[PDB]
């Protein structure tokens, strides 16, 4: 029953080393956990997250390929792809699937997840899970999606259960306990997101095609 979300959220701890580099292996591992979380929410969430599975595979290929060492961290990846002109900076052509542009999309998606869970964490007892999901989507990831894609994604929101059931489905006790867990574990995702955001901002990569 439900999903062991705490393990996945806490795994984001492993994504940052002492130098605050975002390590790609744990990043991919944590994201695979998030995909299993999404799968547990139902077929529509599996459907809309196919994009994320595809991008994780792209990153696994790069990390297993000849230049694997250069994808050890997002920092190493950026240095390697920029200096070797392996990133399409203006229009997608010769490197439509660079690690840089690919991780960018994973990162934007991560923001939705963290905003959704944080809204959930602080929600009143009467809040609807569907509204928390839509609101966090439209605040965040929707900005990068064409209106028609937003409509397709939105189909998913009404399939979510009540707040109580959704919280209990995290397998850590009643809603107030699940709330405690999110308070503990969310900071791990937020730190990874912030470090990643600043890295991309620093190199003017936030709008890669
Ligand atoms: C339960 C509430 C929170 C859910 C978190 C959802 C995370 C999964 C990601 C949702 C993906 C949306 C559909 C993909 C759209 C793509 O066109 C887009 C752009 O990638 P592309 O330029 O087409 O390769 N990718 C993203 C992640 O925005």
């Amino acid at each position: 029953t439900g999903f062991n979300l705490k393990v996945v959220l806490v795994s984001f701890k492993q994504c940052l080393d002492e130098k605050e580099e975002v390590l790609l292996d744990p990043y991919i591992a944590s994201w695979k956990g998030l995909v299993r979380f999404l799968n547990s929410l139902g077929t529509i969430f599996s459907f809309i997250s196919k994009d994320v599975v595809s991008k994780l595979r792209i990153m696994e290929r790069l990390r297993g390929g000849p230049q694997s060492e250069h994808y050890r961290s997002l920092q190493a990846m950026v240095a390697h792809e920029l200096s070797n002109r392996l990133v399409d900076l203006e229009r997608r052509s010769h490197h439509p699937e660079s690690g840089c542009r690919t991780v960018l999309r994973l990162h934007r998606a991560l923001h939705w997840l963290q905003l959704f869970l944080e809204g959930l964490r602080t929600s009143p007892e009467d809040a609807r899970t569907s509204a928390l999901c839509a609101d966090s989507y439209n605040a965040s990831l929707a900005a990068y999606h064409p209106w028609v894609v937003r409509r397709a994604v939105t189909v998913a929101f009404c399939t979510l259960p009540t707040r109580e059931v959704f919280l209990e489905a995290m397998n850590v006790g009643p809603p107030e306990q699940a709330v405690q867990m999110l308070g503990e574990a969310l900071p791990f995702i937020q730190r990874v997101y912030n470090v990643s955001q600043k890295l991309y901002a620093e190199h003017s990569l936030l709008d890669l095609p």
